[PDB]
């Protein structure tokens, strides 16, 4: 009934061992030994309270690959030994229009995996995958295809589904279509990977000239634009069918909309604290479209994993021990990872002795 | 892995939560969820460093009852779900004369359950039953009969085997035999219970007249003798087939030997710091015998449990939570318990949250 993770106690975001009372496995619950957990920039936003919604102490982590060690009496979707994943949320109300039409990810009572409010269990705060053992409803766990490496698959549970889902939603998943990806980070590099697997033409828009070689080589993007180079950006005006914006800091979207063809679709998935400034003319003139996307439904996540397993899509990762997590967080803040940190949780000393 | 117990850090003996590295279940090892652990004066002597051999931090506990939760691939003597006990020691060299003949309790390289030196694992210190999970060689685990309460059985693993083994060895084990028990603490009350289960007539011998009602009421002894009453002692001269001497305070042995019939047997299980004064004539004249013993072999312990299960022999206990342990120890220093504390380990919060 005691679980063990690493938590932040205040806005410094400094992580250190934390023991806490864990939820007991109920009839519909699955017990998961955490093997790997990706570090998402959302975890950094939360532990530093950049959105103002941190409930300290915070146990981060919501890109989880693990193995089932026990299931409740009512569980039928999983059994001990199954390789499974947990993403950004672990529960929902189950009844509202969103929950009833397969869009539980937009439920107003969503229970986040990390720093969420467990409405079905006395409103306790949820502790994420920076911990040894999770207890999750069978209806919010996904199966990891055996063809995927467990560490390279972990960032798919948030980074991957968040970019995969809008590509399917907005028909930005067909050969010949031209997609822009803004911010070649965790989400961004997954967008490039999935877009190229769909056969799309991909332009990367980046503030980091040093990412050019890997973007055009390893990742296979077709073009690379430096966003603070007015000449490069102007040359690409009105060339894109769609653009996925993953930028985590405040930024201007007018130059990004300028890259879209008339009627083109911008998908915002980055979540900076500073509001985006949208002049009306920048969407009126060419009938352009802006949409937000939040991860995917559980079924969306499973479909993304099935696709990744069939096409060999995995994140480019740097695997680290938990004792390195504060250095990893600092490097993520400094934009110094290619392109996702993954914590080897099961191989780390989680408790201090 | 990491295990969780309560440990002393210095000679104050004050116990508080303590996490430590646990050794891995090997091929011949058994994993035991600790349910109950008795407390006895040996634990107090260790944690207060009164023998100068405390290796801090010290996790006490050597009267352990638990349930098997996992076994190594080569284990044949136990399976998950078995109710088991662990006594004073958990390993031995296995090769010496004592070990090879089933008397490993006399191994010079004995591995104690608490504050022992695990010679087979880099001499690491052993942590006792004041903890949540133990890993022990299958050859040093005993089976607790289901006919016994798990908490009342725990002190049998120390005091019970200490008094049972000599009763069986020296034929002080049949109706019509008259047994004296010197002292009325943990060991004394155990000796009376086993003696009664054998059908013997039991005389409690004490230097404190105040223990009379205790001996004749609660415990149901047949007679009570004040060791200072010269006339009453003289009237009982040469009436006892055996005596179990449990007293740890300095005391004269000659008056107790006088109670023995010729060829009678005295068994010393308490250890006074002052040597016993034994005039040769006191044993020569009537061919009397004096022997000592502590806890027995694994086989001794199992034979004691089998007998106890067949006759309903259980210790008189007071069950306490771990967070009360320091108060229990203070009370035990004054012998303010009837007659043994047992910690409800599985029912206690062992970690800090
Ligand atoms: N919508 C959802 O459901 C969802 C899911 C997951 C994450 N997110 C959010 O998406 C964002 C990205 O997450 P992530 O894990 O991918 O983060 P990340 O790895 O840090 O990548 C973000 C990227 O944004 C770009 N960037 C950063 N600072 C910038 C600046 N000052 N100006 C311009 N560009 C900048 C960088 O790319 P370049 O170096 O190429 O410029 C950087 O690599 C975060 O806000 C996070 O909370 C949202
Ligand atoms: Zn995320
Ligand atoms: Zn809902
Ligand atoms: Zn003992
Ligand atoms: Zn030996």
């Amino acid at each position: 009934k005691t679980a063990h993770g690493w938590a932040a106690r205040d806005a410094s975001g400094h992580l250190s061992p934390y023991s806490f009372s864990a939820r007991i496995q109920g009839d519909a619950d699955v017990t998961i030994k955490v093997l790997f957990c990706g570090i998402c920039h959302t975890d950094l936003h939360v532990i530093k309270n950049e959105w103002g919604n941190a409930m300290y102490p915070v146990v981060p982590g919501h890109e989880v690959v693990g193995v089932v060690t026990d299931v409740g009496h009512g569980v039928t979707k999983f059994k001990a030994g199954d390789t499974v994943g947990v993403g950004y949320f672990v529960d929902s109300c189950r009844t509202c229009e969103s929950c009833s039409t397969g869009h539980e990810n937009y439920c107003p009572d969503l229970v986040l995996t990390s720093n969420g409010v467990d409405h079905h269990h006395h409103g306790a705060t949820t502790k994420g995958g920076f911990s040894d053992v999770l207890v999750v409803s069978q209806d919010f766990v996904v199966r990891v295809p055996e063809s995927l490496p467990l560490d390279g698959a972990a960032p798919l549970l948030c980074a991957g589904v968040t970019v995969y889902s809008p590509m399917a939603q907005y028909a930005l998943n067909e050969p010949g279509k031209h997609l822009g990806v803004v911010g070649l980070g965790g989400l961004g590099h997954m967008a490039v990977k999935f877009a190229k697997a769909f056969g799309m033409t991909v332009t990367v828009i980046s503030s980091s000239p040093g990412k050019r070689d890997e973007a055009l080589g390893r990742l296979g993007a077709d073009a690379f634009l430096v966003s603070h180079d007015a000449a490069q950006m102007k040359a690409a005006a009105a060339t894109l069918d769609g653009i996925i914006d993953t930028v985590s800091a405040g930024h201007q979207i007018v130059p990004l909309l300028a890259l879209l063809k008339p009627m083109g679709q911008m998908v915002v998935v980055g979540a900076p604290s500073t509001p985006l400034e949208l002049p009306a003319y920048a969407i009126i003139t060419g009938g352009k479209r802006v949409a937000g996307n939040g991860v995917g439904s559980v079924a969306d996540c499973q479909a993304m994993l099935d696709f990744a397993g069939e096409h060999g899509v995995t994140a480019d990762i740097e695997v680290v021990q938990m004792d390195y997590v504060n250095t990893a967080i600092e490097r993520l803040e400094k934009n110094d990872v290619r392109y996702r940190f993954v914590i080897d949780v099961a191989g780390s000393k989680m408790e201090e002795t």
